[PDB]
């Protein structure tokens, strides 16, 4: 594989159509899904030349841990849909690559089993029916060694997935929510923040004042995101809000972004717009479907090579230097 | 049906081509018809997160009545062209859905029969040869229980419908103007305003100063509209004038918009740009052609679900909150 | 024919390919040819409503004469290429329609014969080898009753017509320059201005300061034009310079525009951007090729109907009102 | 050949696919490769009329020598890949056309042999493992009569050429680096500047402050360039940075540009944006592949004719006048 696009083909070949559609699809007309890519393709980097590249490093420190790349694996529910080893395969490859892995509330392997793999696990929280059971998942995650709580805030309910509706898609009986819902509010965030010493990261922020409020609320990070175009159809891409959000929080929390990151060059664009790190979702599942743990390993090695390549070609010996790059929007 | 686009296909299958063309077409090169859709697709919403959604309501109060959605059925002439029950089928479904229905001057069932269905009927006025007969239609409408007069102001004459001209389209003899024309001016508006206690709504306003003058003239509302691209070919889409018009009237009248609204997400966009409500035209006729009253019921249920979905995903418990959303224009 | 596009098809059918290419083509990659259309399609009009349309008139006064439309037939060389009656057919139809006709220096019928048709003939000048012979053409034109000299200023030499080069196109022996070249300068303009009492109109102005200088030089008009994309490939469309040019000359001369005008709606756009009038080139030749004098008559009747339609739908009882319309650029 | 596009076809026919791909391709997704063309196509020139064109000249003085056009042949490695005479064929044609030829560090004929052809040779430097051997190439070039050192600064390493990777492309054994690498820094530039009296030209500058620093560092010129989209995928096109760079250096060095120049009109655009001259890469190799030295001669004659044509049509008797043209960005 010489690009991430190589893996999507392989995944399309092996996966049942309705499962590929569950993975690929978005809500409504998929306007926001498409816009995530459009928006990245309009960004051009202004590279710097003639700088010292003797020790280029793609490493970052985030939420108290070194990561090998400014990247984590996005939360993706029910990974056994894509390969029999599901979350274990992905978590093992992420660990070996030095990349944080986000364990889902709706994981198809229990969070404790996935955490036992080691590495840098984060835990993604969906708010439950009750504060006490929500906080129990959080406590489980913390007890198991997860190092951040990624509280997803853009799913008061699931968006309208028309591919799933037309396919009559349902979870096969051989996939379960192995850790076993209500709309979250700012009160829910405070309940979580008070219940853990772990950094709380709010995933799904797009409005500048919600980013500001996240910092005021004690969040250690946010993910600027429209949930891969799966939630509000017509939601602005995170990448188009990122610069304004980074300016507004002025270093008060980590600012991650996701949606359509498909190469090391895309990681560089995100960094140049001010992101601390990116999440990558669908491509990690393509790699998992295509070739299991080894597939995910190959994807992460490819991404690592592309990130180093893009950084050096842009004159950046560190991710902090890449954040100081300027950009120019094209057509 | 999981989207409005499902219904257009069914309508295309059942309707005679020249009738489908009468419905689908625009004037001239159909530049304004296409631009209505382009313009909506360029609008992205910036959703808010973590707000209280315990009692999301899509209801609005407009022209003295509660409506179930920020939506009314647009005036569409000669609905028996599309189904034998014509206006009665549509009016019944609108009533049952809690949506206002606009009875046309050129209705193929008399305005009194359609009003007898109940619900929230509005009446759309085309200015006639003479002030006295124009005012008679208005008086008929008011006597029959219509609750607003939608005075169409962008048809001094009918636009050049090239599909109709190439098809040699004419009303079949089995369709008549069951209520049975000159250019309207501001004097005509005043004649109507003086003749009724009902709110007068000027449909087809695009210039900011015409919106201002509408308020000065005593209009209770305007519809920002290029008549679905059927009148001036090259007229700006209403959605591209809406924000500027809403700012200029500064609460002095209701500001509705139409043209290309095809989903609950589109309703949300219109609301976020400042609209009080939208009108929906062609899709209601697709539903009527495809499946009569039941078809229109299904369309309105779908739209209601999509509007509630979009509002909640955008953090809006009410339509007023949706009007306070920000937007960002894309490419 | 219900549109100008109807006629192009007919012309394509009847004309030898190399002659159709001579007519349709532009210079270089035809970037400017295409951009003339792109640019018009991006312009949207903001129509006014509810104005008095009791006596809508499309007439204008220009260069001392009433014209039936804000339009003239552009200079097009060698019209016998397209029909045996050539310039006589076009001039007769223009006369009957009340539209000025521009007689070319490179006409295939002598300027005196074409002037004898009557109507409102203008004369287009290409600067010759010598001042004295140039001025002789001007004097011939004036003696024959031409009412303006349209001095073409964007052809120091003919552009690179790659269609013509690939076709090995040459004038057939049955077409001649019946009135029988060096780069023109501002000195040439002054020589012409001093030699005639007729208004001198500079055709091919695109730079704002060249428009200003044209007024200073005593021009009665300019045509803002990139010569239909036939001269500099990459020249900005006239329609994209028009508003800035109209503002800069501030009523000091008539400002016409051409390039891609293909409907009455396009005439309205040009007027709303500030043009006094438009020229129309290729469509008049399509009509000539398709059906001779009668074809040109039909085209001009169609354009007249479309101009009246567009004006009234936009709330304009006169061309001066249409010049006060606002516009909004789309995508 | 009536355009540069004629030659690409011929080259595609004759060259082995993997060699055509080596020539045509870019890095990554080829976003920057495509953007070079997009960016040029969006630029429109505002031509001037009625100026004296009695002695139009396309000549410029640059780096102490007259050149026949504001153009040089870009450095392209390993030209024997495209024709058996390789660099000798191209250098001979460039000499005969009065165009500088850039001899590459990775030339497939020795720099001394190519310099012996005569003409105006420049020498392109890739920084080597060691300062002393780097400076030896520079000294060789100067001894052999090269008149500028074009130090390529955007290749700390070669970009990711996915076409080459998928083709498994490697140099055939019949092509060698006949003159026989580490990342260059500003220290390397100073080492070169101190080692030669020749002007040093930094090729691959895109950031405005790198252009400023180039002048401060004693560079005689820069080439604003993204290396033909072959280095950082997502790097902004040089043509989109050119105007800002020209303003920032304020005459302190020559500012060249390359990337996608494919006609005399493109040369005019570059000049109007402020370039001193352009480089042309791939088209020169198309001509070489198609027809050897004679092919390159034909290409340069065509470009010369197109440049003269574009300049005169734009009212420019000199390249300095063309630099004073205004432009307008289109869609
Ligand atoms: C199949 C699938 C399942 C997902 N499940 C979750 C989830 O359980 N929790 C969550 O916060 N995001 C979930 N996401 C959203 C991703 O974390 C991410 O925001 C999105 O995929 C955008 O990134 P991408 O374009 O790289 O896929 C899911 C996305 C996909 C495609
Ligand atoms: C077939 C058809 C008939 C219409 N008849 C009327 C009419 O009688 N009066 C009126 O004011 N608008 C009329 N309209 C315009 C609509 O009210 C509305 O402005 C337009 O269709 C744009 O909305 P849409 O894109 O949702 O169809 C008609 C539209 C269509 C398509
Ligand atoms: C076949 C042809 C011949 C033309 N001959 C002349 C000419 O002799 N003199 C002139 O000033 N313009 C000439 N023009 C330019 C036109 O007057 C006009 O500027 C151009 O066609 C743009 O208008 P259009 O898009 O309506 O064709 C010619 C154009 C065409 C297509
Ligand atoms: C096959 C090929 C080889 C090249 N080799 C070199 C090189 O050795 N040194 C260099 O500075 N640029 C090299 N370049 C870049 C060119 O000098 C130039 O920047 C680029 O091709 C953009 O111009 P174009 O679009 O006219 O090809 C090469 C380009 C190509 C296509
Ligand atoms: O985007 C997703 O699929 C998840 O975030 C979800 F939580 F919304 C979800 C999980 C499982 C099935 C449908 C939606
Ligand atoms: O857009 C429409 O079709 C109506 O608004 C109309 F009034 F213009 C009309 C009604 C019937 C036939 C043609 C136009
Ligand atoms: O655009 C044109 O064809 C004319 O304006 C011309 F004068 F340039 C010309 C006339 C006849 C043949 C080629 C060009
Ligand atoms: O763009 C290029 O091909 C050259 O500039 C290069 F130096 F990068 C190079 C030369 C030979 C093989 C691969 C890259």
């Amino acid at each position: 594989y010489v690009s991430l696009a190589d893996l999507e083909r392989a995944a399309r070949d092996v996966l049942p159509g309705e499962i590929f559609d569950f993975l690929a699809g978005g809500s409504g007309t998929e306007a926001s899904l498409v816009a995530n890519r459009t928006a990245l393709e309009r960004v051009f980097v202004i590279p710097r030349m003639l700088r010292d590249l003797t020790d280029v490093t793609t490493e970052i420190d985030i939420f108290g841990r070194r990561a090998a790349l400014p990247m984590a694996v996005a939360p993706v529910a029910y990974q056994r849909l894509f390969h029999p080893e599901g979350e274990l395969a992905v978590a093992r490859a992420a660990r070996d690559a030095g990349v944080p892995y986000t364990i889902c509330t709706l994981s198809s392997v229990s969070l404790e089993e996935i955490a036992a793999v080691g590495g840098r696990p984060w835990f993604q929280l969906y708010w439950l029916r009750d504060e006490k059971r929500s906080l129990d998942l959080v406590r489980r995650a913390e007890d198991a060694g997860c190092e951040a709580i990624v509280f997803t805030v853009d799913v008061p309910w699931m968006g309208r997935r028309l591919r799933d509706m037309r396919n009559g898609f349902a979870l096969p009986e051989w996939v379960t929510a192995a850790n076993f819902f209500a709309p979250a509010t700012w009160e829910s965030v405070e309940a979580v923040r008070a219940h853990t010493d772990l950094p709380v990261v709010l995933k799904g922020i797009l409005a500048v004042e919600d980013a500001r409020r996240a910092v005021d609320a004690g969040a250690g990070g946010i993910v600027v995101s429209n949930h891969g175009g799966r939630q509000l159809d017509g939601a602005v891409p995170g990448i188009e809000m990122l610069g304004e959000i980074v300016a507004a929080v002025s270093g008060g929390c980590e600012v991650l972004v996701d949606g359509g990151i498909r190469s090391g060059g895309d990681v560089l664009k995100a960094t140049a717009l001010g992101a601390s790190a990116v999440l990558v979702g669908r491509p990690v599942m393509w790699a998992l479907a295509a070739a299991g743990q080894d597939g995910v390993r190959q994807l992460l090695e490819l991404l690592a090579e592309e990130v180093r390549d893009a950084m050096g070609l842009a004159g950046c010996e560190s991710v902090g230097a890449a954040r100081r790059l300027n950009t120019k929007l094209g057509v």
